[PDB]
Order: structure tokens, then C-alpha cells, then sequence
């Protein structure tokens, strides 16, 4: 199943923040409506902050998150959950080796914002 | 229902991540077998990372979340998301006032690490 | 923070399924548009379901899940999860005593379907 | 990513109910410890509970939907949600085709009963 394509509602801005937990570097990129709107890259096996940004959802309100190691794709696993019915997390994980934690790169994105 | 009280494996790392989406100043508490561990603060409305830092859960596992503002305690909601049988998150929102879009302080715990 | 509230997109059908775990009869309410729309009753200590029905979330795609037991509302724990961006689950526990396992009614709103 | 496994605590009773909408007959296995402990079939495109049961989650608390159509493996998507710290959920989508709404069987797990 894709993993890491989520719907927020139109024209919206919405938080994205990358951790790593890997030895490889981990790339993450954010697109918003099928082109690149963010990038952060960094290595830490501390849960390090790789990046934080604000990104507008625009019309199609289409997010999408990918992750490469050393322009490997990782592996990705995600959800959205609503809490509430007021408070949005759309989260990502992903893999980029062997054991399967799935946290090499921890995106996690929240909306609404203000 | 009891809120921002979760159960995390015995003895593990755990990151935590404070947002800010408010005018009034946040406090964030996180509270590891019934003690302060971590405290962030901030005000923003554009969602900034008041604080990032990575705990571990001790002998009991047992990991609090607190939120005020001006001393006064914030109504929270909270849950708890596994991916893939392995990659966990514990998630908090708050309320310090009148419109109920939860975000006022937004926390998000995520485990394992490295 | 209210529970048991969740908005689904207009005018689209939906399942609701209610499960009983519990000594009292419980008796679980799902309103659309603020008006009753089914009511499933029943007693159980081991998960029977108590009642299942499809329905429609209306022009406003606001549906609400009540619990009573005993003569008194229970109380209410909830969270909506979407996977893969496409299959939604809106969650629901209740708690109509002392011991706050919050199953004594478990309703589970799912969409879309077809 | 591995979807639709799940750790159950041990010897610990749940509920799976397993819901179909699609054209094809659905037919949904539920293993303990990888051997099959429920089966339910049925075809229909309006939510059709085509089973409900309890079983133990035994010794391992190994615990993994599969769901074919007439012998072809779906393709399964899953996740794990925790509400106050104590009500479980382990939810199951599944797609049989090319539109990829993931409800084709639908499965939810759910914990502690009683
Ligand atoms: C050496 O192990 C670490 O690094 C690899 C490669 O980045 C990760 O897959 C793994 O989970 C650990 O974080
Ligand atoms: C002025 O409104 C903002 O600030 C208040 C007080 O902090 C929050 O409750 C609210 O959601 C907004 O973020
Ligand atoms: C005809 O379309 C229906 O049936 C197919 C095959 O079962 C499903 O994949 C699809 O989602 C619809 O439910
Ligand atoms: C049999 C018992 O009945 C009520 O007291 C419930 O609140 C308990 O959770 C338990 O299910
Ligand atoms: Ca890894
Ligand atoms: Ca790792
Ligand atoms: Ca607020
Ligand atoms: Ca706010
Ligand atoms: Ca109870
Ligand atoms: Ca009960
Ligand atoms: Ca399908
Ligand atoms: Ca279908």
C-alpha cells in the first residue's frame, strides 16, 4: 500500500519536523502538490531535529513525504490520526537497512497551526 | 478519561517534542515515574519547537504529559499510534481557551530510538 | 475535550458497529446532524455485538456516538485513524463504572464503503 | 512494511470482526501463534459483518490477519491505536483490486474484553 501521501484540506498551512535515528544520512523531502516545497537532511542516532519548517497545503491540499539514504528510497509506513476531531497528526516512518525499527527518519506533521 | 499518561517499555529512550500554536506562553511538563524530567516553554503561533530532548522511561515506563499556561492547567487529549507492529507514537494536544482547536501546546513522543 | 464527535465527508454511508463488555445493558446512540439516526441496545461480557447498521452522514457529515448505562451517560474516550490516505476508522470507548478499562461499549464508525 | 501482525499481551482474550465490501468473496483468516484460529467468508458491498469471534491470544500473543479472494492474497495495510492508556485496537484494510480503497475486508481487534 502507499504510504506517506496525505490529504490536509485546501489551502491550509500545516508543520512538518524531521528526526533521525539511523548511521546513514537520511534526506527527507516534503511535496506539496507533486513538487518539492521542503528538504532537510542530517544524521544523528539521538532523535536529532534534521529540520522543522511551515509549508502551505495549496489547492489540491496533496502532501507527500519521501526519504532516501544516499538516493536510496527508504522504506516508508504511515497514518493519520485526528484527535478530538480538531487536532490532525499525519505521521511517517521509514527504513532504510535491516532491522526494521522504521524510525531512521520520523516525520511527523500537524495541522491546523495559529 | 485520564489524558497524556502513557505506558512505554521499561527503561527505553524516548524522544519528546513541544509545539506552540497560541498567543498565550505554554508550559510544557513531562513527567518520568511521577517526576519532572523535562520543561519547555514559548509562545508562538506558527507552531515552533519550544522543546525537543530525548528521556528515558526508568524502571516503571510510566510517562506523563503536562500543560499549562500562566499556571493554569490546559484540558488535554491524547492517544497512542503503532506502525507496523513496531514504531510508536504518543500524542498530545491542548487547550487553553475557548475555540477548541487543541493545538495551543502540541506534544508528540516517539520510541524506539537510535 | 469533547469525545464521540466526528465529522465525515457529506452525504456518504458509513458503518457503525457496537460491541458490549460490561454486567449493565448498554445502550448506544448515533445521532447524524444532531438527531438520532439508530440505536442498538444489549448486554454482554464477552464482546457480542449489540448491534450494526449502515447509514448516511447527511449535509453536514456530523455524527455523534452516545452511551448510557444504568440510566446515566457513559463516559467517552475516541480517535479517528486513516490508512493509507483512503480507509477510515472512527473510534469510540465508553466507561459506564469504576474500573476505566473503557470497553464496556466499544463502537467502531467505519468508511467508505462499497 | 509488514502490515497486519500484531503483539497481543499473552493469554489474553479479543475480539476480530471482520467487515467485506466489494464484488469478490471475501475470505479472512485469523492466526494465533501462526496457526488459524477463525475464518469467516462472505461477500458484500454495504459493510456486511461477515464474522465476529473471541479467541485467547495464547502463550505467544502472535496474532496476524490474511485476507484472499478465492485464494489470491489482498494486499493489507494496518495500524495500532491506544486510547487512554488502556482500550486497544488493531485495525486491518485490505485491497483485492485496482481502486485501492483498502475496505475490500475490513478487520478490527480489539482489547481488553470483559
Ligand atoms: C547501524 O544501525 C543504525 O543505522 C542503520 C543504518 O542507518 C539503521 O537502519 C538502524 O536502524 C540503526 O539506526
Ligand atoms: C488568540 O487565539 C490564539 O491564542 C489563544 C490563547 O493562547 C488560543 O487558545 C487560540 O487557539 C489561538 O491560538
Ligand atoms: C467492483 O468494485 C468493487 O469490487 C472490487 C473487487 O472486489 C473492489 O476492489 C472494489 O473496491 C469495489 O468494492
Ligand atoms: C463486568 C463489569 O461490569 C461493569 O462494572 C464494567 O464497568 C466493568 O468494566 C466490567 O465489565
Ligand atoms: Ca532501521
Ligand atoms: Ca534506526
Ligand atoms: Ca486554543
Ligand atoms: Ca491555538
Ligand atoms: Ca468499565
Ligand atoms: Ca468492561
Ligand atoms: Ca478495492
Ligand atoms: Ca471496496
Amino acid at each position: 500500500a502507499t504510504q506517506g501521501v496525505f490529504t490536509l484540506p485546501a489551502n491550509t498551512r500545516f508543520g512538518v519536523t524531521a528526526f533521525a535515528n539511523a548511521s546513514g544520512t537520511q534526506t527527507v523531502n516534503v511535496l506539496v502538490n507533486n513538487e518539492t516545497a521542503a528538504t532537510f537532511s542530517g544524521q544523528s542516532t539521538n532523535n536529532a531535529v534534521i529540520g522543522t519548517q511551515v509549508l502551505n497545503s495549496g489547492s489540491s491540499g496533496k502532501v507527500q513525504v519521501q526519504v532516501s539514504v544516499n538516493g536510496r528510497p527508504s522504506d516508508l509506513v504511515s497514518a493519520q490520526v485526528i484527535l478530538t476531531n480538531e487536532l490532525n497528526f499525519a505521521l511517517v516512518g521509514s527504513e532504510d537497512g535491516t532491522d526494521n525499527d522504521y524510525n531512521d527518519a520520523v516525520v511527523v506533521i500537524n495541522w491546523p497551526l495559529g
